[PDB]
């Protein structure tokens, strides 16, 4: 998160950190969200490479003991069938991790609220981006959860020449683009949490920014609607 604010400890219970095994250390890859106590939601892409995986709930310093984490490993990753790694603005980009033991749910470890299917915010609406990634461009990760207040730009505007244009699809969420605020490296498959009808709603999963730089001015953070997968979702895990 370039130019955001350190969350409080107790605010986005559902964020996890996605790490993988590096050498004898744990490395922080990305973010997801715990949407059963066996399952999490992530972005494809953070799940490209053949790697070993964990998930940490109840986080909020990488580098401290906070004495509420809990560890658990990858049992199983179910990638979108359409995904494509060599075209992320073709979109698809969500993944589930089913975990190899059931979280259990406390005051720092809940389950994040999907919002129902075909849901389409308002432009300008209000929104955070959550995450643990980098906190300039080129820059280094943050040690402790960073929130930026990331208010969304509707397709219409998103898709015009001097936003995204054609590279976001109907199939994502634009949020920021002010220049300050954004998602950076390290915020991946992280929630885009979205006030509806008094919940925050997980809307978007952390998915690209430009390629010149994390926060470019009409170049908002774009994110997986969503609401475009509920039924994919369920099916997942139905089936799983
Ligand atoms: B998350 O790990 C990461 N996202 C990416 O690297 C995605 C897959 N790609 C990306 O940002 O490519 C730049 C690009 C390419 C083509 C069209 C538009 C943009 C981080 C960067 C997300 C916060
Ligand atoms: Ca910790």
């Amino acid at each position: 998160v370039v130019g955001g604010t350190e969350a409080q400890r107790n605010s986005w219970p559902s964020q996890i950190s996605l790490q993988y095994r590096s050498g004898s250390s744990w490395a922080h890859t990305c973010g997801g969200t715990l949407i059963r106590q066996n399952w999490v939601m992530t972005a494809a892409h953070c799940v490209d490479r053949e790697l070993t995986f964990r998930v940490v709930v109840g986080e909020h310093n990488l580098n401290q003991n906070n004495g509420t984490e809990q560890y658990v490993g990858v049992q199983k990753i179910v990638v979108h069938p359409y995904w494509n790694t060599d075209d992320v603005a073709a979109g698809y980009d969500i993944a589930l991790l089913r975990l190899a033991q059931s979280v259990t749910l406390n005051s720092y470890v809940q389950l994040g609220v999907l919002p129902r299917a075909g849901t389409i915010l308002a432009n300008n609406s209000p929104c955070y981006i959550t995450g643990w990634g980098l906190t300039r461009t080129n820059g280094q990760l943050a040690q402790t959860l960073q929130q930026a207040y990331l208010p969304t730009v509707d397709y219409a505007i998103c898709s015009s020449s001097s936003y995204w244009g054609s590279t976001v699809k109907n199939s994502m969420v634009c949020a920021g683009g002010d220049g300050v605020r954004s998602g950076c490296q390290g915020d991946s498959g992280g929630p885009l949490h979205c006030l509806v009808n008094g919940q925050y709603a997980v809307h978007g999963v952390t998915s690209f920014v430009s390629r010149l730089g994390c926060n470019v001015t009409r170049k908002p953070t774009v994110f997986t609607r969503v609401s475009a997968y509920i039924s994919w979702i369920n099916n997942v895990i139905a089936s799983n």
